[PDB]
C-alpha cells in the first residue's frame, strides 16, 4: 500500500518499478 503513480510500465520485480512502486499481478507497475 505504499505511494506509487499510476503507470502502464511492465515490471519485472518491484525493484523495477519507480519509486514505492509495486508489480501488479497484470505485470505493470502499481
Amino acid at each position: 500500500q505504499r505511494a506509487c503513480p499510476r503507470i502502464l510500465k511492465k515490471c519485472r520485480r518491484d525493484s523495477d518499478c519507480p519509486g514505492e512502486c509495486i508489480c501488479k499481478g497484470n505485470g505493470y507497475c502499481g
